[PDB]
C-alpha cells in the first residue's frame, strides 16, 4: 500500500520528513507533498493546514492525485479524560464531531447529515499498532473547528460524548473524507495540553514533543506493517 | 474559463443538470461529476454532499482533477436578516464561519487559524451578476456545520456577526478551499426558510424552489459572462 500521511502543522510532520528515504517534493496547488519511502513503505507526506476544510482537501488530493491506498493522520491533541496525561498517546478507535448539530432532522448530536455519528480508525491497523505499542490509550477523539481552551467547553463536549479521551480539529474530518473516498485511515495523537484555560500556553511549549511522540508511534507501526 | 459548479444537495443541482449541453458523467471516487457546457461555458457540475468536509473535497477535486479556473456555489440557505423574505436571493459579498473559535490564540471569533476572518465572492463576478440581476440582497452569509433551527441559535450568530443575511453549511468552506487553491468563487443562495424553530419543515417544502431560484440566477450570470 501507498500510504498518505497527514499532519495539520509543520511541527507534527517534521520528524517524519527526517525519516523519509529518497525524499522528493511536489507542489500541488500551493502545498508541498513529500514522496519517498519510510522503512520500505511508499508514502506521501503533507502538512494539510489546520481544521476541517484543510484536512479534507489533503485527503481528496492524496486520494485523487497521488492515488494512495490508505491514510495515517498524526499530531497533537488536548487531553480531557481521566488518566490521560500530557505526553500520552491516544489511538482513536472512534471519531466524532463535537460541534455538529443537524438534530432538527433527527440526526444524533454530532452527526453530520448523510454520515454516521462515529467514524473509526481501520480495525486491522488498530489491532497491529496496539501490538507494536509510551503510555497510551484507545478510545474516542472528538473533533471540532475550535481550539478547546476552557473547562466550560470541555464539559460541554463531555455532556455529548462522556467517553471522549482527547479533542482536536481534524480527526473526524479526515475520517469523514477517507470514508467518503473509500480509504482506510488510522488516527494517532499525542497530548500537548489539557484543553483548559491554559491550553494555548502548554500547546506552545509542548507541540514539538507531542508531534514527535505521535510520529514515533507512527514509525513503530510502519516498521511492523 | 472552465467553471466548476458546486451544490450541496441534488435539489440544488437538478435545474442546472437540465440545462447542461453535451452532458457527460464521470465518476471520481464515488461521486458523479457532470461535464459539458452551459450557454457556451465549459462547466463541471457536482453535488458535493452536505457540510464543510464534503464541500472542501469537491473544490479540491474540481481544482486538481478537472483543472477548473473558477467556481460558482449555488443552493438554499436560511434567511435571518431584516427585509429578507423566503424566496429571496442573497449574493455573498463576504463569507465567514459562525461556529469557529480559535480565540485562545488571538484570532477573531469565527476566524479559522491561518485564515482571514472573511472570505469573499470574487469582486468582478459580483459586479457582473448585480448587473444581470427576483428580489435579491448583497451581503454576508455565515457558515457552520449545523442546520440552524431556532431563534436562540440565530441570535447567537448575530451577536458575532450583526450584519449576517443568511446561514448555511458550505459557503465559507467552499470559499476557504477556493482561496487556498487560488481560485475565484461566486456564492449564491435562495432562501428556503427562516432558520427558526420550524426551519426543517419549511426547508422540506421549499428546497426545490429555492434550489431552482438560485440556479436561475446562476444561469443569468453565465448568459452575461
Ligand atoms: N445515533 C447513534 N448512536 C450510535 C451508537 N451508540 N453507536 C454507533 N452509532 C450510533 N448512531
Ligand atoms: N494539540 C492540540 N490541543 C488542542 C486543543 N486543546 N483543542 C483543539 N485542538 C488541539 N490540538
Ligand atoms: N479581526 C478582523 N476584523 C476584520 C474586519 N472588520 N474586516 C476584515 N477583516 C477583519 N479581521
Ligand atoms: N436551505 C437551508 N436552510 C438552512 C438552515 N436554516 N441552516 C443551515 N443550512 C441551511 N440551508
Amino acid at each position: 500500500m501507498k500510504i498518505g500521511i497527514i499532519a495539520a502543522m509543520p511541527e507534527e510532520l517534521a520528524y517524519l520528513v527526517q525519516h523519509l528515504d529518497n525524499a522528493q517534493e511536489q507542489v500541488v496547488l500551493g502545498n508541498t507533498y513529500h514522496t519517498g519511502t519510510i522503512v520500505s513503505h511508499e508514502v506521501v507526506l503533507v502538512e494539510s493546514g489546520i481544521g476541517k476544510v484543510m484536512s479534507a482537501m489533503s485527503v481528496a488530493i492524496l486520494a485523487v492525485h497521488f492515488q494512495v491506498d490508505a491514510l495515517i493522520n498524526t499530531g497533537s491533541a488536548g487531553a480531557v479524560a481521566e488518566g490521560i496525561a500530557v505526553g500520552d498517546v491516544v489511538i482513536a478507535d472512534k471519531l466524532a464531531y463535537h460541534d455538529v448539530d443537524v438534530t432538527a432532522f433527527g440526526y444524533a448530536y454530532g452527526q453530520m447529515a448523510q454520515q454516521p455519528l462515529y467514524f473509526e480508525s481501520d480495525k486491522t491497523f488498530v489491532a497491529q499498532i496496539q501490538e507494536s505499542l509510551q503510555n497510551w490509550h484507545l478510545g474516542l477523539i472528538a473533533t471540532g473547528d475550535s481550539f478547546v481552551a476552557g473547562n466550560d467547553k470541555i464539559e460541554a463536549i463531555k455532556s455529548h460524548f462522556p467517553e471522549v479521551l482527547a479533542v482536536e480539529m481534524e480527526g473526524a474530518a479526515i475520517a469523514q473524507a477517507a470514508h467518503a473516498l473509500n480509504l482506510p485511515v488510522l488516527v494517532i495523537r499525542a497530548m500537548s495540553d489539557n484543553a483548559n484555560h491554559e491550553a494555548n500556553i502548554f500547546f506552545d511549549e509542548f507541540i514539538i514533543e507531542a508531534g514527535r511522540r505521535s510520529a514515533q508511534v507512527l514509525l513503530a507501526f510502519l516498521k511492523a506493517l
